[PDB]
């Protein structure tokens, strides 16, 4: 039901004017460094619960990702009013609270406000202990690209709306999508990343050009080292994908320096939902990447290397 | 352009439920944090085109957002700007006038723009997350009230009849200019104001329009209120639109919403307009009976305008005369 009821990357505006100041999303006050986010996204699923529950890991992610504890938040949610009932908002809430808390992070309100197709998300305010904040332009050539969570949701969650596939048919994406990236914070931090960003709407290689444009380098991915789920591959290969994912795929085009088959650029510009962190490390590092996630009981996959040539490199 | 692309067709959840907090949570589910003795509020709001004007719907929109910290007896300090529209139907560009407009209205609020969302939507919708801080450590909630205690309101109600009217095509810009700068200004004045008097208890008047929000205060503060539709103030073309069947049905909504503490015979126009969702409303405040013998005179030195609308009282029912 939930499904039935659902129908770029540019932020220069900003850069191009005079902002007062007394991606970025960080504020100093106190000796104290604040980071805040928000995201509200369309149902990825019928189950009202995982709905919301997902969600809310998907917007306390980018905390995370900035090497952040969130702290509090609040809850945004849209619907139409005559198609959608208190009950089945009553089981968003339900699975949004129980993330939080895992997450130790406070709903303090929320604001409910019309919209023609449902969504819900969180605007959530966290610190950066120690001032330590890891941004997207810290990093350099020659440094290791970490992913810690596959790619392929928004293939899935395709499948799923066109009925070719079931809930019960995606429970490791349903998992991956429900698990906060505190633990995925935790060893970007360990392993002293130098820049760092979640994988969320723009896919994969959108989220890496923002390391590159950012950090004025570019990056090699090898598409055989990255973790997707193998439903995906089989969806994208019968043309079976969102929208998003070629219009993502269009917004890289003119950095991307590849010859692989379409349906590969295809999958690896998905847009992911509640993505893993995506996160540079000095190659010295790999002498104790393996025991740190082991340690913090994460995964992760070495999916390549940032470049000098300023292009996104697919191979 | 923007008028014609919207369509013409949450406490209590909460409170049933067991809500993770911790120490520094002085909540009762608005939005009021501490952390290291600093108390901070939070709000958000979004909105769909309130004028065909992107640069003044982008201000009208912050105005609207920012209210609520100022209600809270905050002062805004950061925000996140949160955009939504179909690419379809709307251009990437005319966003940049929003933002203009959104990034000035900032700046008159001293409060800063720490970077942005954009949504696809179906309609279009621009509004902000705001965090604020309480100067003092001190706060207001619509909990505070006793009987006995004055209503006052700080900017008139009408708003979204005259919107409506826009809409229609029965109104221009040009034929409500004193309501757009109502909604331009912001409420750091009013909050002077209501903070001076010691008010009791504070909520802004918005989309549940005027009826609504005073409810806010009458069931939180466990009393009821008594509201002289003479008292207060509204545009006179809202009247005139109001009367001519001509509003929005979000006002026959929020009407419906107050049918069970509502206790009034006034006519269904009156109502109709008390209803009215309103944009960037003022701030509705309590105040005790002796603080009215200095309200005009704090009002007139912060420069903001004041309306006795009525009192609070035990009877619990919102009481329209």
């Amino acid at each position: 039901e939930l499904l039935k009821l659902v129908r770029g990357d540019l932020q220069e505006i900003l850069k191009g004017f005079n902002i007062y100041t007394d991606d970025a999303g960080v504020y100093e006050h106190n000796g104290i460094i604040w980071v805040y986010t928000v995201d509200i996204i369309t149902p990825v699923v019928n189950d009202p619960y995982l709905w919301g529950a997902i969600s809310t890991a998907n917007a306390l992610s980018d905390v995370y990702a900035m090497g952040g504890i969130p702290v509090n938040a609040l809850a945004i949610s849209c619907f139409n009013n005559c198609e959608l009932d208190i009950e089945i908002f009553r089981e968003v809430i339900r699975g949004a609270l129980d993330k939080l808390r895992e997450a130790k992070t406070v709903l303090l309100g929320g604001h409910t406000i019309d919209d023609k197709e449902p969504k819900f998300g969180l605007s959530v305010a966290g610190i950066c202990p120690e001032g330590k904040y890891i941004t997207q332009s810290g990093a350099q050539v020659g440094q290791l690209l970490i992913l810690t969570k596959p790619i392929g949701t928004g293939i899935l969650i395709k499948g799923l709306k066109e009925g070719i596939l079931k809930e019960e048919d995606i429970n490791e994406a349903i998992e991956n999508m429900l698990a906060l990236n505190d633990k995925a914070r935790n060893l970007m931090l360990s392993l002293d990343a130098t820049a760092c960003t979640d994988v969320t709407g723009f896919g994969l290689l959108g989220h890496a050009w923002n390391i590159c444009k950012n950090s004025n380098i570019g990056a090699r991915i090898f598409f055989e080292k990255v973790p997707y789920y193998q439903l995906s591959e089989n969806l994208v290969k019968k043309k079976i994908y969102p929208k998003g994912a070629i219009e993502n795929l269009n917004f890289v085009k003119n950095y991307l320096k590849s010859n692989l088959d379409n349906w590969k650029l295809i999958l690896l510009s998905d847009p992911v939902t509640s993505g893993g962190l995506l996160f540079t490390i000095n190659k010295e590092k790999l002498e104790k990447i393996d025991e740190t996630a082991k340690e913090l009981e994460v995964n992760y996959w070495i999916i390549g290397e940032t470049i000098a040539e300023n292009v996104l490199e697919v191979l």
